[PDB]
């Protein structure tokens, strides 16, 4: 569910046309967020800390409309009503993962419990990229994707680039939560299309994620 | 144009091989992010009732002017050119141009007046004063790379007791090695710390 | 040849769908930077009058050798090859080859002698020990990516009482996931202490 954007109106007409013919219209950024609050809440509730920051990220993307803009399969700029989550869930100790979809819910408890059921249902073996190729086959780009590396603190991860117009959707990476000057912080990297998102929206995204994580 | 500039004699150019190495790369650019101490400049700008932004804008612009490698470009015909002097573009958003002056106070004065209102002899810095980051990697317009360096400045932050800010840049690797990057950041920090 | 190497049977390979996902991409590579503690190695190198450079160079080469994913290459004909063993290139600039040995002291000895003087079974590390950085993203030679992993080592710096240093790298996502990157950095840090 989405709107075809009237390019002639739309405040980013000129921003988007600037990057239209770029070899690489994407930018990657890594920043750090405090997350001590969500870690305490997760520990106390006996819950997955992963789902707490997954929610934080998914909610910020939904709440800042610039993060809902996509170049659809037919090459048209569209704005999705709602953005869901793809994430590569590790299934084996040698790194095997299976990518799967998590629906956004505005109520954390609802999101949390649907998330948990999805993870419990994850197949023992599987095609690591089936879920992504399904969304591409469907033409559903109303998604973001986050990959966790909970045992690695990084200062930079850049994204891959599928095609000239850029990836179909935003790609994110979460890293290890670590005490820095007495506060728990974790790194989050992302790759976005610069036609849709400037520094200013990235600032609000990270501010927003950190607010949820506390 | 109407810019000072020199067409480079490739055959007597000290970076002939360095540049030729990269010439058919799909992506000949590197991105680097580092951070610089900036407490001295924060304090000087506070004392003078001045824009902190223009202090670090100038620090960056001066460093690039003092390291020749930061002033090499590929003109519209694909020829290597050296610019004697480099000005600053910055989205204030409206992208505005700031001429370089050897003299901070002159630079500052002219920049304030400008704000109140194939030339590749430029760098562009984009500021996001509310966003700290450990990395930004920039766009790439065309195969041969962007027309000029693209920089990003982020939030000044107290890290182990010292005010530091991140500066990312994307440059063409044929012009610039790790040695020049190191001199660049060192010069920006010397002006700011 | 005469390398111990294997032409991978993609249809029966555990990474078939991983590799096939990335292999047609405009950019199938990813860049990562992370910091590793290295106080122990700095100390041990000091105590033994050794090159510290060679300690971390070794830690990196050893980590890549021990994780098979870091040894997969795309040969000149576009075929996936797995090298049993991998050596090190490093600009010393003379880009010089350092053969891997399982034993550190042996590697050290040979490396010191070497300095005093379509093969993709290699990684290349470029050290800039006076350059502090939080991020470097590398270049890309062709659509299919670089021929082998490119790395950058930066300045050793104290963070909250621990000596740490940044190591950046560019890899093919067809061969290497976050899981393997996490293991790579863990092994490097385990050696450097």
């Amino acid at each position: 569910m989405k709107q075809i954007i009237d390019i002639e109106n739309w405040e980013r007409k000129e921003n988007f046309n600037f990057f239209r013919h770029f070899q690489n219209p994407q930018l990657s950024i890594t920043s750090e967020v405090e997350c001590g609050g969500a870690r305490q809440r997760a520990k106390a509730a006996g819950q997955s800390f992963f789902l707490h920051y997954l929610y934080a990220v998914l909610r910020a993307a939904n709440e800042i409309p610039e993060f809902r803009y996509r170049i659809d399969p037919d090459g048209r700029v569209v704005l999705y009503d709602t953005i869901d989550m793809l994430s590569p869930i590790k299934i084996k100790e040698n790194g095997k993962f299976f990518t799967t979809r998590f629906p956004y819910h505005n109520d954390f408890d609802t999101f949390y419990q649907e998330a948990r059921l999805i993870i419990d249902a994850i197949p023992e073996d599987g095609d690591p990229y089936a879920a992504e190729n399904e969304e591409v086959a469907d033409g559903d780009y109303g998604l973001i994707l986050l990959s966790a590396t909970p045992d690695l603190y990084f200062t930079s991860i850049t994204g891959t680039q599928e095609k000239r117009s850029g990836n179909n959707y935003p790609l994110l990476n979460a890293g290890k939560a670590i005490i820095r000057e007495g506060r728990l912080v974790m790194p989050i990297a992302m790759t976005i299309h610069h036609g849709f998102i400037d520094g200013h929206h990235l600032s609000l995204f990270y501010k927003k994620v950190e607010d949820f994580l506390k």
